[PDB]
């Protein structure tokens, strides 16, 4: 992520060569000096010297040099105007080339090319590449951020370091003295041993991280499993219940899956996009407290689910991977031409219709739609909701059976046609109450035909789709 800054029309590229003497030289890709990075939302650094680029006031012709790194100096703070230029923050005064007199870099009002700075080898500004927090893995500073630069034995560090290891594995201080606070990280980065830190499952091939050493904040847990390119925890299936279930059996504090509820519109999801279609909740969750909506797996409590407060901090488990295991069955391909009967109306090689004749429970709703050549619908993607509830006379009002259901097994919602689940769509505060019953069967109801399971024992209208 670091970087030379340089200057097309000069071509050539900042060069830092003592604190107090920021110049250019020719653009060395290999020289340390050099090179630069952003180390927060608006400083940069000199990687060589471990020292922000700053300013002795916001002035006009002033020289640009190294300071020591600090966040709460308005002197550091850069941001990107038009484009490649390069401003302190809050004033319209600029990164400049300077002249040959001072050598020197210099602050300037003028927004010419001298002004004008991308990143070397690029075509792009310098806050393309920005910077983000990096979370640390093990440690003892349970899972905070790196701190740039770290004082490691009188030496200072300005990205993460194998130095003081004979094992080559990357780490970081996370407060700027290690040497004194002596609170350490491992970076989430590659190195050799770095997958060591991931258990793959021999069966699917998708790899976990039980990051149970740490307390971050959902959200913070969250951005710790995406910079590995992963996402947080999602649990698709019996099996992957099962094998998570062996990874904690020794631990008992709470750890931060991808399930919440934080999107207004909708219910329980997970925040990789995976389809909630597997439940496993202790028993009284999810509650209805309203503050709680991000969701902590308790591996003290056979590994069963809670819904928490989203700012606590908790461990985290982290997921990468696609899974080997094909499916039993695919959906049958459809046929581009399609005639339907009267009163059905077509959407991707398959006819549809309503019921409201008369109201059946969901196992009469069911059979009506095989008698009448097809099933209770499955729905696989938003654009097949919105033809439902758009194009066959679907009201808000409405409260339809689809195929949805758990009748099989409890808690596992499969569609009564046989085809995968690859989509849900929660009502808000949905699904619930799966504790107080045996079977859930699926309606779909209100404006934006979002779904809430419910007992099937209930009469109501449905939504049939035929074969192709």
């Amino acid at each position: 992520r670091q970087f030379l800054i340089y200057n097309e029309d000069h071509k050539r590229c900042v060069d830092a060569v003592s604190p107090s003497a920021v110049q250019t030289a020719a653009c060395n890709q290999d020289a340390e000096s050099q090179k630069f990075r952003w180390v927060s939302e608006s400083q940069i650094m000199s990687v060589a010297f471990k020292l922000c680029l700053g300013v002795p006031s916001k002035t006009d012709w002033v020289a640009i040099t190294l300071y020591a790194c600090d966040s709460k100096s308005e002197f550091q703070k850069w941001e990107c105007k038009n484009d490649t230029l390069l401003g302190i923050k809050g004033e319209d005064l600029f990164f400049n080339y300077g002249n040959r007199q001072e050598k020197n870099i210099m602050l300037y009002k003028g927004s010419g090319l001298w002004s004008r700075w991308k990143i070397y080898g690029t075509t792009d500004n310098l806050c393309s590449r920005g910077y983000e927090a990096m979370y640390t893995l093990l440690g003892n500073a349970n899972g905070a951020t790196c701190a740039f630069p770290f004082k490691f034995e009188n030496k200072w560090y300005a990205d993460c370091t194998s130095a003081g290891r004979s094992d080559g594995w990357l780490w970081c201080g996370t407060t700027t003295d290690y040497d004194t606070d002596k609170l350490f990280g491992y970076c989430p980065l590659k190195f050799e041993g770095s997958e060591s830190l991931w258990n793959k499952d021999p069966l699917t091939s998708v790899s976990y991280q039980i990051n149970s050493k740490s307390a971050l904040t959902w959200h913070q847990a969250r951005k710790s499993c995406q910079q590995q390119n992963a996402e947080l925890l999602s649990i698709t299936e019996i099996h992957e219940q099962t094998y998570l279930t062996g990874l904690t059996s020794s631990l008992t504090s709470g750890l931060w899956i991808g399930l919440n509820s934080l999107s207004f519109n909708s219910g329980w999801q997970w925040s990789d996009r995976s389809p909630f279609r597997y439940l496993n909740w202790l028993p009284g969750s999810p509650s209805a407290e309203p503050g709680k909506s991000c969701v902590s797996l308790n591996p003290g409590k056979n590994a069963k689910w809670e819904n928490l407060e989203c700012v606590q901090k908790l461990g985290y488990i982290c997921k990468k991977g696609n899974t080997t295991l094909n499916s039993f069955v695919i959906p049958s391909e459809s046929d581009v031409p399609t005639h339907c009967p009267s009163q059905w109306w077509p959407y991707a090689g398959h006819c549809y219709k309503i019921h409201r004749d008369e109201k059946k429970i969901q196992r009469d709703a069911l059979t009506t739609c095989r008698k009448e050549g097809g099933d209770l619908t499955s729905i696989h993607t938003i654009e097949e909701l919105d033809f439902i509830i758009s194009q066959l006379g679907y009201e808000p009002n409405d409260e339809l059976w689809i195929g949805l259901n758990d009748i099989k097994i409890q808690m596992y919602f499969e569609w009564s046609d046989g085809t995968p689940v690859t989509f849900t769509k929660w009502l808000r505060g949905e699904p619930s109450h799966e504790n107080n019953r045996q079977e859930d069967c699926v309606v779909m109801k209100g404006k934006d035909g979002y779904w809430a399971d419910r007992g099937c024992e209930w009469p109501l209208g449905y939504i049939c789709k035929m074969k192709s």
